[PDB]
């Protein structure tokens, strides 16, 4: 299984990782969909960052395959600890980090608890402004096994629905079923879900105090996280730009890859 | 002056250009600020997109140094007649646009009457939807020399005042007073000013059947022309992408020079 890396215990958690590439240190978050992992989400990603920088993609705890403590406390807090356990254990003071929706998220948080160790962030269709739930979200966080409701995520993900094929659809859905994972999963965001949107939110008072160059984006279509949740960060934070993809859905590293990495490779080059 | 370059007829008017490069042609427009021309407008960017197009820079009649006919009737339409009567004078049956606020207007004109004639589209700060007139428009279209007026119209213009130099002010205000400038700029927009927001405006379902590929940027503090304009433009042209820059006011290629210049040169090496 190629979604398998290498192994190091951060945080006091065996964790599954990706490490790629030399030089500037940038972390890759990956999002919360169900049978998700570092690599699933960016595989199209690293090859192309790897050749300018060290890119490492971790399978944030309770997901892909790092360990799943027993009565483990998910948490906002709890995920900003591992992100910073993980940094700790490569020796990685300070680095860039690309963040796609919940890990948008646990980006935003880890620069608020952590700033000097976060340098340039690019938050993609990323959670950390409230926002009223919306079916998409609740559909995702709600998912139950089945090929059927995984090509219906899928759908809910793309913009060309051309691109969910009965393949991929029974792929994620396999993945989906690992051992532990549906279990871990379905634990992790319960009814009403409005709570959890809000609980991995920073304040707008918060968000307004970070000094980081920031790259927001967001595909125009996307199903999950609403347009207008990039547009609040957008004003938000300031030395911020945003690129908004037409034709683009919650899958922006995947239906729009090589704009996707010319512009976060080009903003990352900068420094 | 370097703001004069080279002469032809067009559309029957005597046409100040500038001609850059080669390969493929991009035609540059600018806006509608007292004293303005193409070279005014373009400098910092001619050089670098020139090393992989050929730019032509034209000064549109009414501005610049270009013919100003007497009692010529200057509008949308006749403007859009000038801008195709230049592709037409030099054999350009097909080219990339990037128009700046009142050029970006022009720009949609163009592609919704001479579709073929337009490939891709860059949009600044672009007029094309109607809008309320903002102070920061009215004080530019309703100027009248003096280094004060213009000192305060290049604020306006402005995120970072430092670049608002005694001596930048000093120049464009020689540049406004020049022979017959200040003439047809004070005629082209009388009061009421709104009805010239919404004559250069483009129909809501007129902008819809638009095809080209576009991009769409505006600087998030943007005085003259509101942001939400250009989030209009988002939602309206299909194949879309919208890059807003914070810490950015109306003057975009000249206050993010390196990030504009790179986002639109990687925009057309896709065609």
């Amino acid at each position: 299984n190629l979604e398998i890396g290498k192994s190091i215990l951060a945080a006091g958690v065996l964790t599954n990782y990706h490490d790629v590439g030399e030089g500037q240190p940038v972390i890759l978050i990956h999002g919360s969909g169900p049978g998700v992992s570092a690599y699933a989400n960016w595989r199209l990603t690293i090859p192309a960052l790897s050749k300018f920088y060290r890119v490492i993609a971790p399978d944030m705890v309770g997901f892909g395959f790092t360990d799943r403590p027993e009565n483990y406390n998910y948490s906002k807090d709890s995920w900003v600890d591992h992100i910073i356990g993980i940094m700790d254990a490569l020796e990685i003071e300070k680095a860039h980090i690309v963040g796609n929706a919940f890990g948008g998220g646990l980006a935003i948080a880890t620069a608020l608890r952590y700033s000097e160790r976060v340098d340039r962030m690019v938050l993609m269709g990323a959670a950390g402004t409230r926002f009223d739930v919306t079916e998409g979200l609740n559909a995702v966080w709600g998912y139950t096994p089945s090929i059927e409701n995984m090509r219906n995520l899928l759908d809910i993900f793309a913009y060309d629905r051309s691109l969910v094929t009965d393949e991929l659809a029974r792929l994620r859905y396999e993945a989906s079923i690992q051992p532990g994972f549906q279990e871990s999963f379905s634990s992790m965001f319960p009814e009403p879900r409005q709570r959890w949107i809000d609980a991995l939110a920073s304040s707008d008072e918060d968000i307004k105090t970070l000094p980081n160059e920031t790259l927001i984006i967001h595909g125009r279509e996307d199903q999950v996280v609403p347009l207008s949740s990039s547009l609040r960060l957008g004003e938000l934070i300031d030395r911020a730009q945003l690129h908004v993809f037409g034709r683009c859905g919650h899958w922006t590293q995947i239906e729009q890859t090589d704009r996707f990495n010319r512009l976060v490779v080009e903003f990352f080059n900068e420094a």
